[PDB]
């Protein structure tokens, strides 16, 4: 009744990608994402490795360090909004999220309506996680940036 | 193969194990010392424990730690530090870096007894954040603190 799926989760590149969303969560340290008294949702990405990982996660374990930017499309008003979630552990474990103003946004555009969200994924090379790449220990390379779309209607605040 | 370093320290919910390989080729190319100029690899394991206190599953890898290392030749006094920086390898995620022992030409770390001491530093100070509402939040991270350990060394691994 607190967490709401979003889409269905895509699995590709070795990783399960799902998105959910909440209400605005108080998060430390406090200044990096918006504030929660200004967000109206917490959209959250949910990425592990799966089984048989091509990049040495084992099955089930949280990918990190990922480089992940968000669009949140109203295709009812056609307004977009752009952004980048970021990593953070709750009571249920590492995620990444942001604190999101819907109808709070000062431009509009983003109340009730349906949704096409969009996660741009980049790989964790980006931010210099590294990767063995001798012939014993080694790994194979990481994908490509590419991008997973979700479908969902927003009806305000998770109550 | 895998070389152990000491026995594994069990605090702040974490299990902290130390072990170093042979040197390492690390992509992207550039980051950490080049394998050809290093002759170990220092590697830090570190996993959530049962009932992790910072909602991390149990066995999960711990991310964003800032780990600094210090390895001391007890024989000769000489005191070396960096960094251990995030990577995978073919058995998970870890921290780890390749440092130059015997090749490195400010002499006195060769062969003998070390000290090898991990500053751990919460993940936080890496802009990772945390849940702190009142449903979903959890319990604040430890404090820096510093777990040591015990091992001779006698070369590159094979
Ligand atoms: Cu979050
Ligand atoms: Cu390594």
């Amino acid at each position: 009744g607190g967490e709401v799926p979003i889409g269905d989760p895509k699995e590709l590149n070795g990783m399960e990608i799902a998105a959910v969303y909440l209400q605005p969560i108080e998060m430390e340290p406090r200044g990096i994402d918006l504030a929660a008294s200004l967000a109206d949702i917490h959209l959250e990405a949910d990425i592990h490795a799966l089984k048989n990982n091509p990049n040495g996660f084992p099955e089930g374990f949280w990918m990190p360090y990922l480089t992940i930017a968000y669009e949140l499309k109203n295709t009812d008003t056609g307004a977009i909004k752009r952004g980048t979630l970021m990593p953070m552990v709750a009571d249920h474990g590492p995620h990444y999220g942001a604190n999101i103003a819907m109808e709070k946004d000062k431009k509009g555009g983003f109340g009730v309506g349906n949704y096409e969200l969009t996660f741009y994924i980049s790989n964790p090379e980006k931010q210099g996680f590294g990767r063995h790449v001798d012939e014993e220990t080694g790994v194979g390379k990481w994908f490509e940036p590419f991008k997973v779309d979700y479908k969902f209607k927003y009806t305000g605040t998770p109550k």
